[PDB]
C-alpha cells in the first residue's frame, strides 16, 4: 500500500469521516473501515469512500459467526465495495472456510485476524495465535493481521506465514507501537488515533511517514 | 486515477505484459485489460496483476450481447478480481441494465462505452452515441467511455453526461488523439501502444504526463 500506512477511519460521523480522509489520501491509498463508522453512517459509506477518494477499502469486522452467518456477513460487505475483510481466526477454520469461499466467489480478499494487540489479547488469543496462523496457512490464506504491540509475536507470525504473505499491523501509536520496528516484520502498519484526532491529520501521517 | 492515465494493457503473454506494466507502475495506477490478453494468458491475469501491482483493474470487454449473457459474462468478470468493466451500448437498454445488476450485487462498477474511436465508428455508431448517452444516464450509469479522436463528440457526451460522471477516454497516441486536449473534456485518457511498444514504456509514460 502507498507508504506502507493503511489508515484505520474509526471516527463515527461522515463529515469528520470524509474530511480527515480527504485531508491525507496524498499520503494513504488504502483505508480500513470498521463497524464504529459502518454502524453509524450506514454500508453505503464504502462505496462513498471508494469512489471519492479512489482508495482500497479495508472492511475491518473481525467476522467471528458461525459458517453460515460469516458467509452472509462477508457477502454484504462485498456487495457494499469493500476490497477486503478482517475475519477472526479463533472460531476456527470452518468459519473462515466460509468466508474464504465467499472471497472467491465474489473476487476479493480475506485478512486473518491471529493476534490481537490489546492488552487483554494475552488472555485467550496469544496462547492459540501461532496455531490460528498455521491453520490459515493450511487454508490457503495470504493476508494476516498481526501486533504492534508485540513485535517478538509479529516476527513469531511472519516466520509461520512466511515472507510471501502480506501482514498488516494495527497498534501504532495510541497503542505504544513503533512504526519503523513494526514494519520491521509487517508489509504496512494500520494507525487510526494519532492521525484521526491529530489537530492536522496530514501532518501526522507526513511524520509517521517520515519516521520510516 | 493516478495522473489521469489508465495503461491499456493489450500484450499478448504474461512475461511481456509484466514487465511493462510493472516498469510504468510509478505513474499509473489503473490498467485496462482486455481480451488480447485474457484470451492468450487466461482470466487469472487479472488478480495477479491485482495483487503484483496495486493496481484497479477495468475489464476492457466491450459486453455485447444479450441481457443473460451479460450477466454471465460480467459475474465471471468480477470474480476474476476485475474492479470494472466496459459494456457497450449500443445492443439496448436491457442489455445495459443486466451489467447494472450484476456490478450492484457484486459492488463493482460499469463503464458505458458510447462512441468508439477508430475510423469505422462513423458508419453506425456515432450516429446512435448521443442516444446512447442519454439511456446511460436514464438508466443511472455513471461511468462512460468516449473518442480521444474526436474531441467535438467528446465535448457533445460530456455535455449529455454532465460534469460530475467519470470519463474515460482511449485513441491517444496511436490513433492519432491528443492527451492534452482529450483532457479538457475526459477525466482520464487510456493509453497502450504509446507506452507498450516503446522502447522505454517508463519515459513513454513520463512524456505524456508532462505534456499534460
Ligand atoms: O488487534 C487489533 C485488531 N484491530 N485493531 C483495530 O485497528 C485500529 C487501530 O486504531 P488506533 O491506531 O486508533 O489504536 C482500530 O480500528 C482497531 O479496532 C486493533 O487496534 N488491534
Ligand atoms: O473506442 C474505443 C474503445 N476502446 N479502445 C481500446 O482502447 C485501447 C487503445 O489502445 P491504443 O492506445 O494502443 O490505441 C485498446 O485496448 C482498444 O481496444 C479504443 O481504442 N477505442
Amino acid at each position: 500500500v502507498m507508504n506502507r500506512l493503511i489508515l484505520a477511519m474509526d471516527l463515527m460521523n461522515r463529515d469528520d469521516a470524509l474530511r480527515v480522509t480527504g485531508e491525507v489520501r496524498e499520503y494513504i491509498d488504502t483505508v480500513a473501515i470498521g463497524y464504529p463508522l459502518v454502524l453509524s453512517e450506514g454500508m453505503d459509506i464504502i462505496a462513498e469512500f471508494r469512489k471519492r477518494f479512489g482508495c482500497r477499502i479495508i472492511a475491518d469486522f473481525k467476522v467471528a459467526d458461525i459458517p453460515e452467518t460469516n458467509e452472509k456477513i462477508c457477502r454484504a460487505t462485498f456487495k457494499a465495495g469493500a476490497d477486503a475483510i478482517i475475519v477472526h481466526g479463533f472460531p476456527g477454520a470452518d468459519s473462515v472456510r466460509a468466508c474464504l469461499n465467499v472471497a472467491e466467489e465474489m473476487g476479493r480478499e480475506v485478512f486473518l485476524l491471529t493476534e490481537m494487540s490489546h492488552p487483554g489479547a494475552e488472555m485467550f488469543i496469544q496462547g492459540a495465535a501461532d496455531e490460528i496462523a498455521r491453520m490459515g496457512v493450511d487454508l490457503g490464506v495470504k493476508n494476516y493481521v498481526g501486533p504492534s504491540t508485540r513485535p517478538e509475536r509479529l516476527s513469531r507470525l511472519r516466520e509461520i506465514i512466511g515472507q510471501d504473505s502480506f501482514l498488516i499491523s494495527p497498534g501504532v501509536g495510541a497503542q505504544g507501537g513503533d512504526p519503523g520496528e513494526t514494519l520491521r516484520f509487517a508489509d504496512a502498519i494500520i494507525v487510526g488515533r494519532s492521525i484521526y484526532l491529530a489537530d492536522n491529520p496530514a501532518a501526522a501521517a507526513a511524520g509517521i511517514i517520515e519516521s520510516i
